[PDB]
């Protein structure tokens, strides 16, 4: 607004420069999002001969029954995956044959929790949807179709049943958003700090933490 | 430890499997290192390109002479930043001609701060180096050789002087370690804030911070 002429001139050549920034930046994010995908591809079959040799499905009825609770302690070895996970989620975790991430067809992922048929719900796939654009937009879970006397997430009977609702793993297959603010906060980002630990820590190097050596 | 060997045979399958991650791991990590390079290398240019239209020096006794105030009012312009730029701090500012990132030859980042010649210190280069393996080890910064009176990081003169050091942009250029440590780790915090800022948003869309759009 202020400038002489020759200092107008100075900065058409720097909002020219600052153009060509632009566009090679562009380039680069093209290239590394090529990179990322190339290999989000190269790694799938690992996890799926991974599954494989834990499920080899002809049958099942407990979860990754070639190498019985495999999930969960890869889980419990996490530290902050392990905080979430309290002791009566157990003995639902240990029907889990599988843990998935996806990219969705602004961005984000999906993580799938995949079930083997147990007396806790009838969903064979819990899914939590993480959308994005980094910053992040709103989620999308599964409501996990409980049976009669077998939602963890609420008390129980026995002394007239007497019911109080109580911490589990299996909050996290909630949804949420955004425009106090502070409880609505910190529930994103303990949520967020657990969805993040499972796609590129637990997902990645399961069986390591499994063995117990992360 | 404690498994069938049926159990051990799917567990050899899942080494397996972990180690071939780890190799696609590392292709990635170098690929996208590689991509990293290509791009710094055509950065450079761009940013001597515009250091040429600031500074264009047969000569120079003021900062960026073809637009004057050019860094002082693009670092102003970012709220990272300006909350540590005090107004004392101006005066010695307004002689910066450049600000540049470079890598060195676990690694780490020196930022660069070139100025003219002034009446604040001799020094025609200041330096920041962050050493790192992400995760950061320790910083190196030039030791700025201030003039006499010309101290702005204490207090000054005159009704017998009477001094008090305060606060300063240029408390920037200490040094530091670490194995009380709050003190400790919040000055590494807002100090690493800083150079994070610089190296990634005022570097690369300087004029942009200095037009007044980000």
């Amino acid at each position: 607004t202020d400038l002489t002429e020759e200092q107008k001139e100075t900065l058409k050549k720097l909002k020219l420069y600052q153009k060509e920034y632009y566009d090679y930046e562009s380039k680069f994010e093209y290239e590394l999002f090529l990179l990322r995908q190339k290999y989000h591809d190269l790694y799938g079959p690992i996890y799926d001969k991974r599954r494989e040799a834990l499920v080899g499905n002809g049958e099942a009825k407990i979860g990754t029954p070639n190498l019985p609770e495999f999930w969960l302690r890869a889980l419990r070895n996490n530290n902050t995956v392990s905080h979430v996970i309290e002791d009566h989620d157990e003995e639902i975790l240990v029907y889990l044959n599988d843990i998935r991430c996806d990219y969705i067809k602004k961005e984000g992922f999906i993580l799938s929790f995949h079930f083997a048929p147990n007396p806790f719900f009838s969903n064979s796939v819990l899914t939590k949807t993480y959308h994005m654009k980094p910053v992040l937009l709103h989620t999308e879970a599964t409501v996990i179709d409980w049976y009669d006397n077998k939602n963890i997430l609420k008390k129980n009977v026995v002394k007239v049943q007497q019911t109080v609702n109580r911490d589990s793993f299996f909050h996290f297959f909630t949804s949420h958003k955004v425009p106090e603010v502070a409880q609505l906060e910190m529930i994103i980002e303990g949520d967020y700090e657990v969805a993040l630990t499972i796609k590129e820590r637990i997902i990645p190097y399961a069986v390591d933490y499994f063995l117990g050596i992360i």
